């Protein structure tokens, strides 16, 4: 069983060390810049770094939940696939950020089409699930006559 | 295999929709009111608004963890259930905040209790599995004399 | 098949447990230092408190991402067993850090390894399943010949 999901279990992994890396990044910035915990604010570079990092961090369960869902319900290779752009961008993401506000946009677009595609699949998948079965009841009841 | 926990699958999909529609309204009142990133505050509709994002962001871990374990251990159709009322509070949660600091409260008491539950099933659940196992063995090692 | 995952669901739910608890502390802290929604400053104890249950609430999701890959692809008992002592390693943060963000230090630290753990173990359980296949199809190739 181990064999249907490795694929996303590789592509999870890979998304949990690329979340260290923000973290250790996110250390690094604060010892660069002076800033000692708690606050959150400082330097506008240091502000950018932080705020990459927790924003990455917010998104990151959406992430696996639907990489989940979408890898088990719809099709596993697919689902990966999408697993690595994503986080792919989501790196981008984070080095643009990092450099400038603006800098970030480009792979934030990225990395949302990437996630869009992931729960499209999910949702696709999920309704080849549930919807013969309900379309066949809807026709039972009204046969009967 | 799907078919188990089809249910509890769609539940986390809607929950990561739901997440995407805090996220867009949070760019909705960032735009809104002049709040460009990094900065987390400015006035307190802006940051009343960030704020029910955030709030759910943390709490939306805590929900799937349970729902699955609940889901899985005790009953899938009553942890998918709870996992509506869950997230229609977290939604009107959101949509309370947003107003007012006070009208959030309502829905989170909602929120709050449906994830208790969870919490509760899951709990019942690990209990039923291990715990035959365990009197079984506390038994066999007194017997003996 | 809820005999292989047992003690990593339970595991998870104490997880879920201690977040809650994490995040009962900090209503309990902003009661004593009159910080009322949103704002998430105040006197520095409030802080580090607020602090603190942050920074459990973005590591859970990759403790529980690398728990269920090691529990899953290299061992279940060994990764409940890191389980436990990065929980009880993040409830010593949590109150280190209420206390004093220096003593805050310790804990995280043994909760890193903890966690570093988890995520070795990932790997080379994924490394063994993907690893043979792999190293078995670039002879074939080279057979051939
Ligand atoms: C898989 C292993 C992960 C890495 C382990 C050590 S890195 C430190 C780890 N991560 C962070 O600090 C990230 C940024 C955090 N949001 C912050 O503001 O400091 C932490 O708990 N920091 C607490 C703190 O210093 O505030
Ligand atoms: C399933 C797809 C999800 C939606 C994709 C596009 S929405 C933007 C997305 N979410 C947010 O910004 C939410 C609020 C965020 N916490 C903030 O402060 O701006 C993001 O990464 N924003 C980064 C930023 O602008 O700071
Ligand atoms: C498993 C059940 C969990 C516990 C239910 C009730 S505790 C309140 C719950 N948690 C928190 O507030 C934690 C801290 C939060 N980060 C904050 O700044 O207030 C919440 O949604 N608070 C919203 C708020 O008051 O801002
Ligand atoms: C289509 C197949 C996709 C493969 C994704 C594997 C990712 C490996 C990450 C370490
Ligand atoms: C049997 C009831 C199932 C209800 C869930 C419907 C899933 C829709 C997913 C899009
Ligand atoms: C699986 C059984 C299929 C039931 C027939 C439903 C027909 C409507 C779906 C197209
Ligand atoms: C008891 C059954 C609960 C059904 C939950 C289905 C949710 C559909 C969300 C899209
Ligand atoms: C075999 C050891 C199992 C220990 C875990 C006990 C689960 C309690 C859940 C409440
Ligand atoms: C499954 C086997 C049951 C073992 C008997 C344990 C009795 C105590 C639990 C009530
Ligand atoms: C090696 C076995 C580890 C057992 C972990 C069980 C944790 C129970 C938490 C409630
Ligand atoms: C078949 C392609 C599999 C690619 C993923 C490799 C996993 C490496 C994990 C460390
Ligand atoms: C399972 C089949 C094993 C294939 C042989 C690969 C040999 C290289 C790995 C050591
Ligand atoms: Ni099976």
């Amino acid at each position: 069983h181990k064999d249907e999901v490795a694929l996303l279990a590789t592509v999870t992994l890979v998304g949990v060390l690329l979340q260290a890396y923000f973290s250790l990044q996110v250390i690094s910035a604060r010892r660069a810049f002076h800033v000692s915990p708690p606050l959150t604010s400082g330097p506008p570079e240091f502000e950018r770094v932080f705020r990459a990092q927790v924003n990455c961090s917010e998104y990151f369960p959406l992430f696996l939940a639907t990489l989940w869902v979408a890898g088990i319900f719809f099709h596993e290779g697919a689902a990966a696939l999408c697993g690595l752009f994503y986080l792919f961008a989501r790196l981008r993401y984070f080095q643009g950020y990092a450099r400038s506000a603006q800098l970030r946009l480009t792979p934030l677009y990225a990395s949302a089409r990437a996630l869009w595609l992931l729960v499209a699949m999910a949702a696709l998948g999920l309704l080849v699930h549930f919807l013969p079965g309900t379309l066949r009841t809807a026709l039972f009841r009204w046969l009967q006559m």
